[PDB]
C-alpha cells in the first residue's frame, strides 16, 4: 500500500507504470503522486540509495538522464524551467523527482497531487513521450 | 535587496559569504535564505542557467561537488539523508541546494529561515568544512 511498496512493485514489473524512458542502467515513469502534471521519477534500475554516496559514474548516468527528462517536460508542458529532487524519505531507492515548474510553491510534498486522474497520466506519458522523440 | 542580486554580491566578494568549497570551476557557500542549517549552494564560477540544457563536462563538475557537499553535510549535522534541489525561479545563474535532511517538510520555499544568526552561519560553515576536511 505504501509509496515504497508501489515503486518497488512498478520497477519490477510486477504493477502497471506508465514509463517515458528506459535504457541499460536507467528508467523513468510517472509518479502517482505528481507535484505538477509530469512530474516523472527518474530512477536507476539497480537498487542503490544515498544519492551523495553513490559512484559518480553512477550517480552522473542519473542525472544525465534527468537532463533529458528536464528538457521533455519544458517541452511537452510548455514551462520555461523545470524543477528537480532527490529527497529518498518516501522510497529508500535512488530516483531524482523532475518536473515542469511555474512557481516556487511547486516545490515540495505537502501540495503534492494524491489521486491525479487516468487521463492526466494519460496525457502526461504520452506527451513527454512526443517531447523524448522530437529531442532523440 | 533581490535574492538575484544578493546572490551576484556573494558571488563577487561585494557581501560577506561563507564559504566551504572553491575549485577552479565550482564554488559552494550557505545560502541567506537556508531551508535547514547547512544548506549550502553549489555554484559553477561561468554564468550558465537552466541546468537540463548544461552540457556534461560543466553538468557533471558541479554534480561532482553536489556529491561532496552532500556527503560533508551528512557528516557535519549527523543525518542519514541531505536533500537536493534545483528550481532556478529566484536567481538566473545555475546553482544546487544542497541541505541536511530529516523531514520531507524541510523541502521547498515556504519555510525558509529569511535571516538566520550569525552564530548558526559560521557554526555551519565551521562543521562543514571540518567535514569537508575529513572526507578529503
Amino acid at each position: 500500500g505504501s509509496m515504497a511498496s508501489i515503486f518497488t512493485k512498478i520497477i519490477n514489473r510486477e504493477l502497471p507504470g506508465r514509463f517515458v524512458y528506459e535504457d541499460d542502467d536507467v528508467v523513468a515513469f510517472l509518479t502517482i503522486e505528481p507535484m505538477t502534471q509530469g512530474h516523472t521519477l527518474v530512477v536507476p534500475r539497480e537498487e542503490i540509495d544515498n544519492w551523495q554516496d553513490v559512484d559518480s559514474a553512477a550517480f552522473n548516468r542519473v542525472m544525465g538522464v534527468s537532463q533529458l527528462i528536464g528538457k521533455a517536460v519544458c517541452k511537452a508542458f510548455r514551462t520555461e524551467r523545470s524543477g528537480l529532487i532527490i529527497a529518498g524519505l518516501e522510497v529508500p531507492h535512488l530516483h531524482v523527482h523532475v518536473f515542469p515548474t511555474r512557481s516556487l510553491s511547486d516545490f515540495g510534498f505537502a501540495n503534492v497531487d494524491r489521486n491525479p486522474s487516468p487521463e492526466s497520466l494519460d496525457e502526461a506519458q504520452a506527451k513527454i513521450k512526443a517531447a523524448l522523440a522530437q529531442l532523440a
